[PDB]
């Protein structure tokens, strides 16, 4: 069932890898800055019984269950596994308002959070945007408890992230229910997904300068990664051709050579979606002897979701990105 609303969220952009915006849980509403996230699919937000000896949790806004006359105990443990870390807790229900919609919504308290990577997170929590089918526990997603409610004008939302900047900027924008014709022009291009339960289509070809994904692979379109990603050997190869050299973490290139790096293009559905080196190098110098970092990184997501091709802020700031839960496809058209 379908009505006639739509609402936003407000995202703020940290140094163009986190981009987060606010819920409010319980009564009265505790505030958290959240990643919301097509590449997973439960709520999470740190707990009051999280330990201090988690100097994670001693840094962000902790859920108090006893503060909510809302609250309603599960208790069951759940372990979310992301590709930069882990998290663990316990299940409870509670009032979440976003963007004005308010909906019960099971999430997890968690209490054992990584001081790396989460000292490092801006955001508190994450809010999983992806299907019930990955949903660890089963536990309904926020998405699909707001679309029971039959307030929503589409089965569908829209990811705008902006470039950084100053504090005027809009850091992004999540339109549930539809899209926001103010942040992209052209029309959307639409890619069915592989299936349903998760934010993934075919990719036909990546290009550096038809390089890799020659006979076709996997793009998962994911609104909580940092970064476009590739397997290893993908990246490996990516790189080799850009002149990149490899760090722990990250690829770097002299940051002097940077700006005449050549454009990398990802083959989706009908159309070649072009990155130019402005949208992937971060360039914090033109020096000869600093490196500047690429916004493309090594990741390899284990199956049955990978061997994948993730694309991430990287791709969505250039690709205002719907992701079309009625027509089970996501449609990209270019961002303003
Ligand atoms: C935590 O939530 C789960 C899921 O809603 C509850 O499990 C259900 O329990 C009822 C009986 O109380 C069963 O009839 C359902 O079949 C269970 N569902 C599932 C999916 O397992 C569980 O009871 C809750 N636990 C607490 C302590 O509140
Ligand atoms: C330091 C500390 C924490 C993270 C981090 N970042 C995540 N997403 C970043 C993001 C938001 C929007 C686009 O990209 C994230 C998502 C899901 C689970 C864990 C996560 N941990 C990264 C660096």
């Amino acid at each position: 069932t379908l009505g006639n609303t739509t609402s936003s969220v407000i995202l703020t952009n940290y140094m163009d890898t986190q981009y987060y915006g606010e819920i409010g849980i319980g009564t009265p509403p505790q505030t958290f800055k959240v990643v919301f996230d097509t590449g997973s699919s439960n709520v999470w937000v740190p707990s009051s019984k999280c330990s201090r000896l988690y100097t994670a949790c001693v840094y962000h806004k902790l859920f108090d269950a006893s503060d909510s006359s809302s609250y309603k105990h599960n208790g069951t443990e759940l372990t979310l596994r992301y590709s930069t870390g882990t998290v663990s807790g316990f299940l409870s229900q509670d009032i979440i308002t976003v963007g004005g919609i308010t909906v019960t919504q099971m999430f997890g308290e968690v209490t054992e959070m990584p001081a790396l990577p989460f000292m490092l997170a801006e955001f508190d929590g994450v809010v999983g945007m992806g299907f019930i089918e990955q949903a660890i526990g089963r536990v309904t997603p926020i998405f699909d408890n707001i679309i029971s409610q039959g307030v929503l004008k589409e089965d569908v939302f829209s990811f705008y992230y902006n470039r950084d900047s100053n504090s005027q900027s809009l850091g992004g924008q999540i339109v549930l229910g539809g899209s926001d014709p103010q942040h992209y022009e052209g029309n959307f291009h639409y890619i069915n997904l592989i299936k349903t339960g998760v934010w993934q289509i075919q990719m036909k070809g990546v290009s550096v300068g038809t390089l890799l994904c020659e006979d076709g692979c996997l793009a998962l379109v994911d609104t909580g990664a940092s970064y476009i990603s590739g397997s290893t050997s993908s990246i490996e190869k990516l790189m080799e051709a850009l002149g990149a050299k490899k760090r722990l973490f990250d690829y770097v290139v002299k940051c002097n050579e940077g700006p005449t790096l050549p454009d990398i293009s990802f083959h989706l559905g009908g159309k070649e979606y072009t990155l130019t080196s402005a949208d992937y190098v971060f360039q914090e110098s033109y020096s000869s002897k600093k490196l500047c970092t690429l916004a493309i990184h090594a990741m390899d997501i284990p199956p049955p979701t990978g061997p994948t091709w993730a694309l991430g802020a990287t791709f969505i700031r250039k690709f205002y990105t719907e992701f079309d839960r009625r027509n089970n496809r996501i449609g990209f058209a270019l961002a303003r």
